[PDB]
């Protein structure tokens, strides 16, 4: 570590520093990624589990409507009501596993794979930056020595391959920050790809609610007077 | 009891079998209602814990979103457009729970109070009704009875009870009738009483069931809104191979 070396290192790293900034940003993400795959997990596990209940539910659901439906008069009409109410549910309950399925396959396990491979190209992206750094400045920093000898022996009575070499550092450094910058923004386009087939899903899963509004009018209207016999 | 009661008698006894059907139907519904609040209690046990894990994941999305945010250029963008996600997410979540606490407040705890109190109601009707049948069987006794008095006091013609014996036997005979009729009434009325109280368990089911459905329904607000996000976010996401001119400064 010599003066002429602290020089030079001063100009190439204030070239190549917001390379480092977008490199330290990415390597420093890996554990909110990992906790989001984690928690996206357990809810995933826990829909799971509230389908089979859903589904349960619904069998008991139907047994009620089956029941009013085996009645008489009135009553025979509320049962089928409740049938088609229950038959509506059930289409929802359809879409929950769909939805419950894409987090699990569209997003979750692909995340899961996405993220040893965003490590490794993390990894190889400030690897090779690194490489490309080091071997421009030492051959800059030789480049320097030789104008210093041919200018204390000129002097007794080059500088343009100097000035060259930088130039060349900064379109290095453009170009990896470039590739840095494509490579952040990409991880999330990614995220974002995986994402979208589970938002549809749960978009389609609410519009199944919108049958259930005339069934609970219908329902109302069969219910109207409970202390007095319908026609 | 001639033909005319016989008739009568027939249509009593077809009303009070009815009567008794509706009864056992009513007496043998209740595992079935059982089922259905232990099915339900299991659902919205398992929402509830699905609530707190939702909470959880959308906590950890919004750190994600937050990340993206305090990068750099376009991905600032795309940050900001995830976090309008997960917030349009916490709204729904919101109305997860309401559905939740509805399926327990509104539903399930009234339906299991109602049990005991349509046991009891089922089977006043049942005793209401023996009471009412046994007097008018007891009346039907009383005025055949008298009809028997008479009948063989009119067979002494020697006193011309024909003239004034038989006026009256003509009576006796039809308060007779008035009784049997009194009894067809009465089951009428039994069997009236207990299709309202057997359509009146479901309405009363319905009344518990609608207010859980309106939160459901309170869902589909949310619809629009995530349909607008996510064609922000698609176009947030163009040509990931490349830097976007936000990115280009």
């Amino acid at each position: 570590a010599g003066h002429m070396e602290a020089v030079i290192e001063k100009e190439c790293s204030a070239l190549g520093g917001l390379f480092q900034t977008i490199i330290s940003d990415m390597k420093g993400s890996y554990p909110v990624w990992e906790d989001f795959i984690n928690k996206a997990g357990k809810l995933q596990s826990q829909l799971r589990t509230t389908v089979v209940a859903a589904a349960a539910f619904l069998d008991a659901f139907q047994k009620v409507a089956d029941m009013a439906t085996n009645t008489r008069g009135g009553t025979r009409e509320i049962g089928s009501a409740l049938t088609r109410m229950c038959m509506r549910h059930r289409s929802i309950e359809a879409k929950l596993r769909q939805f419950s399925s894409a987090l699990i396959d569209c997003l979750i396990n692909p995340l899961q794979e996405q993220m040893e491979e965003w490590k490794k190209v993390a990894n190889q992206l400030d690897k090779d930056h690194a490489k490309e750094y080091k071997k421009a400045r030492q051959e800059i920093k030789k480049k320097s020595s030789d104008t210093l000898k041919l200018q204390k022996k000129a002097k007794k009575v080059a500088l343009q391959d100097v000035n060259d070499k930088y130039l060349l550092l900064e379109e290095t450094e453009k170009q990896a920050v470039r590739k840095a910058l494509i490579e952040e923004r990409g991880r999330f386009c990614t995220f974002i790809s995986m994402l979208r087939p589970v938002i549809e899903e749960e978009i389609s899963m609410l519009g199944e609610i919108t049958h259930l509004q005339t069934i609970s009018e219908d329902l109302k209207s069969l219910t109207m007077d409970p202390h007095k016999l319908p026609s």
